[PDB]
C-alpha cells in the first residue's frame, strides 16, 4: 500500500508540476525513471526544479493563508544534503539571516531530507526558529504562554532561561539515530526585535513591549508528490493583526489589552464603552508603526485583503480553483471591512500543501 | 409523500415538545388525534401550548444567532384567526406597539395562518416591518440601498417615497386570493427612531445618522412539527454592531466610514493608519451610546457573547446537543476577543426552526 500511495501521488504532482512548468513532454519519461527507482529503492528523488515548484505549489494550496498572492516568488533552500547537527544548526541560523535581509523579509524555506520509511532525518521541535520561553509556577505567569511545553522540555535538557517576558528559546531538534535532542543558544545578532512604540502616545512605551521580526515556521511537514518533508522551515513577513490582535492581546497569550486601555487613557471597567476594541485597534496601529519605523517588514489587514483578492483573481484567469478557509482568511479586527468576509471558500485540500504533524514533546 | 412527511415531523415535535413540557403521557392519544386529523383533512392544528413551544424551540435551533439565551421568554401571538387584511394590518401594528413597550423591547412573534397545500394565506413583502427605503437612479444613492429592490416594487403599487435617506417602507402584504399586495403607510408614532451622537465627541451629530429601534424580521418561514408558518415576523433587541458596523458601515448600505472618519478627526488615507477600524469603533460606541441614552434595549457584542456562552452552558446541563454556524456567531468587530472565535460550533440543522423563503418581488 505504501509504495502505491506513494507512485499515485507521484504521477498527479509530475503532471501538474511538469504542465505548469511548460515540460509536460517530459512527464512520461520522467514518470517511467520515477517507477523504476521506486520498485527498486522503495522512494525518489526529486529534481531541484521540482523540489522547488512543489514547495511554491504547497504554499498556494494553503487554505488558511492570506499571503498566498506571492506564492511565485518563494525563496527554496535545498538542503537535503545535511548529514549533522552542525550542518543542521547552520543551515537555520543561515536560514534566519537570510529571511531576515536586514529588515526586508524574503519568504524562504529551508528543505531538509526527507522521511524514508516514515523514519525522519531530522526532526525540529521548535514550533518557530524565532520565539519567546514561556514560564508557569506557584501561580506566577512569565513570559508566552503558548512556550510552556517546550520550555519545560528545554529546561530538561540543560538549557535555562533568564525569566524574562521575552527569553529567547534555543533552536532544538534531534538527528536520527539519537535519544535526545540537542539545543543551541541563537545569536541575537540574527535576532531582529522591534520595540512597540505608538505615533501619537508617548506612555506607550511605558508598557515595555516588543516582538521578533520574523515568524519561521518549524513543525509543519511539506508534502510533495508523496515524499514527506517534515523538516523544512519557511517563513513569511507579520501581518500586524497576528501581533497586535494575538499574541500580544490573546488572554492566553500576553494578555495586555488592560495594560493598553490604561496607557491610552480610556476606562477598562464597562462593555459597552467598547474600551477592548479600542485598545485593540491602538495596540495594532502601535505594532504596524513600530515595525515600519525600524524598516522592517509588515502588512496590514486591509492591504493583505487586497493583496489575497488580486490572488483569487489571478487562480481563475490561470484556470486553477482557488481553495480557502475563511473562518482563517478573516482578520480578527474590523473582518466586514474586508471582501473576504462577504464571499465562501471551497475549503478543500490539494496536495502539495503544508501538514500538522504531532510534537515530539507533549 | 406530502402527508408521510407531514406525520414524520409531527410524531417527531410532538414526542419531543410534550417531553420538554413534562407531558409524555399525552403523547400517544395526541399523536392518534393528529393522524386521524391528517388522514381527513390533510394536516393538523397545533393547540396553542404547542405553537407556544415550538416558536421557542425553533429560536433556540437558530444556529446563526449569538442572542438565543433568552428562546424560552419570547412572547408569542397567536393570529391564527385571521382572515382579513384591515387584521393582517392591525396585527402587525399591534406588533410593533407591544414588541416596542416604549423602548423597553420585548422578543416577540405574531404568528399567522399556516399554508395549507402549500398555498400561502398571508405573504408578507416586507423584510422588516421597519425599514428604510432605497433609491438609485442617474448615479444618484438615497437611503438604503438593502431595500432598492423593495421599494421599486412599492412604488409600482402607487406609493411614492419623500427621498430622503430613511423613508419608512410601508407595510405591504398579500392576501391569499388577490393578485396584488396591498400596502399601508406605517403611523410615525408606533416607530420608535435613534439619533446617532457620540459620548464625547460633539461634532458627531454633524452626521444627521439615525436607527430605528426594533428590528422585526417578517419573511422567514417558522417550521413547527411539519407546518409550514410562511408568515411569523419576530423580533429581538439589536446588537450594537449590526448597525455600526454593518447598516451604517458596508459599502453597499450607508457606507459612513470616511464620513466618520472626518467627524472625529482622522486622516482617512493610509491603510496602515487602521483609520478604518478606529472609525468602526467610534461608530459603533456611538450607536451603543446613544441607544442607551434614549432609553431604548439593544447590547453590545461583548454582554451577548457572554449571554451566549450561558446558553452553550445552559445546553449542555438540559442534555441538549448545541448547534451554531460560527461564521454568524462571531461579531464582526473584535471577533477574537470573544469565547466564539476561540471554538467551534456543530451547524446541522435542528428542527423547529426559522428558514428562508423565495421573495415574491424580484
Ligand atoms: C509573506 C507573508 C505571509 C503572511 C502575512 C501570511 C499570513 C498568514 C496568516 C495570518 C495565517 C493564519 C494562521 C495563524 O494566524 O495562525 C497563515 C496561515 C498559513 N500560512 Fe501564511 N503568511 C505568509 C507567508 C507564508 C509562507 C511563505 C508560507 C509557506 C511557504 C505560508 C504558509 C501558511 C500555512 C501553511 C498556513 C496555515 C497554518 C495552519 O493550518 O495552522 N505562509 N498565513
Ligand atoms: C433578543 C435579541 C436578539 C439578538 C441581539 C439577535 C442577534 C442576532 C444576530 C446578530 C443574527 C445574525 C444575522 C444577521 O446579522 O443578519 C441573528 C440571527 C438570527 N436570529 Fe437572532 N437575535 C435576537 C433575537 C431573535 C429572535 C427573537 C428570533 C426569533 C424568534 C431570532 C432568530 C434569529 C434567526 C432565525 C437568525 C438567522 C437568520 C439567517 O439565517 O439569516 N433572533 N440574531
Ligand atoms: C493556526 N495556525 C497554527 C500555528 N501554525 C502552525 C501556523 C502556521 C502558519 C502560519 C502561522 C502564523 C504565523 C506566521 C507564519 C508565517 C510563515 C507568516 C506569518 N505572517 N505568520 N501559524
Ligand atoms: C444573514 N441574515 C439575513 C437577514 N435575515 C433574514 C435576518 C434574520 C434574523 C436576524 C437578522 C438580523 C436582524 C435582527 C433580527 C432580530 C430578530 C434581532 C436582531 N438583533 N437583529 N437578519
Ligand atoms: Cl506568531
Ligand atoms: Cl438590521
Amino acid at each position: 500500500e505504501e509504495k502505491e500511495i506513494l507512485w499515485n501521488e507521484a504521477k498527479a504532482f509530475i503532471a501538474a508540476c511538469y504542465q505548469e512548468l511548460g515540460k509536460a513532454a517530459e512527464v512520461k519519461d520522467r514518470l517511467a525513471d520515477i517507477k523504476s527507482e521506486i520498485d527498486l529503492t522503495g522512494s525518489y528523488v526529486h529534481t531541484k526544479e521540482e523540489l522547488e515548484h512543489g514547495a511554491k505549489m504547497a504554499w498556494r494550496n494553503s487554505n488558511r493563508c492570506i499571503g498566498r498572492l506571492f506564492w511565485n516568488s518563494l525563496n527554496v533552500i535545498d538542503r537535503r544534503d545535511v548529514r549533522t547537527k552542525e550542518e543542521v544548526r547552520d543551515a537555520l541560523f543561515h536560514h534566519i539571516e537570510t529571511a531576515t535581509n536586514n529588515g526586508k523579509i524574503r519568504p524562504t524555506i529551508t528543505i531538509f531530507p526527507p522521511e524514508e520509511k516514515g523514519e525522519k532525518q531530522v526532526e525540529i521541535w521548535n514550533h518557530q526558529l524565532i520565539r519567546y520561553a514561556g514560564y508557569e509556577s506557584d501561580g506566577e505567569r512569565i513570559g508566552d504562554p503558548a512556550s510552556c511545553s517546550l520550555t519545560a522540555a528545554c529546561e530538561e535538557l540543560g538549557w535555562r532561561g533568564e525569566r524574562t517576558d521575552f527569553d529567547l528559546l534555543p533552536l532544538i531538534f534531534r538527528m536520527k539515530g539519537d535519544e535526545q535532542p540537542v539545543w543551541y543558544e541563537l545569536p541575537r545578532s540574527l535576532v531582529i526585535e522591534v520595540p512597540i512604540t505608538h505615533p501619537d502616545i508617548e506612555a506607550f512605551s511605558d508598557l515595555e513591549l516588543k516582538w521578533y521580526g520574523v515568524p519561521i515556521i518549524s513543525d509543519m511537514k511539506l508534502e510533495v508528490g508523496g515524499i514527506h518533508y517534515n523538516a523544512a522551515p519557511f517563513n513569511g513577513w507579520y501581518m500586524g493583526t497576528e501581533i497586535g490582535a494575538r499574541n500580544l492581546a490573546d488572554e492566553k497569550r500576553y494578555d495586555k489589552l488592560k495594560k493598553v486601555a490604561s496607557v491610552i487613557g480610556i476606562a477598562a471597567d464597562y462593555n459597552t464603552d467598547l474600551w477592548k476594541d479600542q485598545a485593540l485597534v491602538e495596540l495594532n496601529k502601535a505594532v504596524l508603526h513600530s515595525y515600519k519605523k525600524q524598516g522592517v517588514s509588515i502588512v496590514d489587514h486591509h492591504t493583505a485583503a487586497s493583496q489575497f483578492k488580486r490572488f483569487e483573481e489571478q487562480a481563475e484567469e490561470a484556470g486553477r480553483k482557488l481553495t480557502g478557509d475563511w473562518t482563517w482568511l478573516i482578520p480578527p479586527i474590523s473582518p466586514a471591512a474586508t471582501h473576504i468576509f462577504h464571499r465562501s471558500y471551497d475549503n478543500s485540500i490539494v496536495k502539495p500543501n503544508y501538514f500538522y504533524q504531532d510534537k515530539p514533546y507533549e
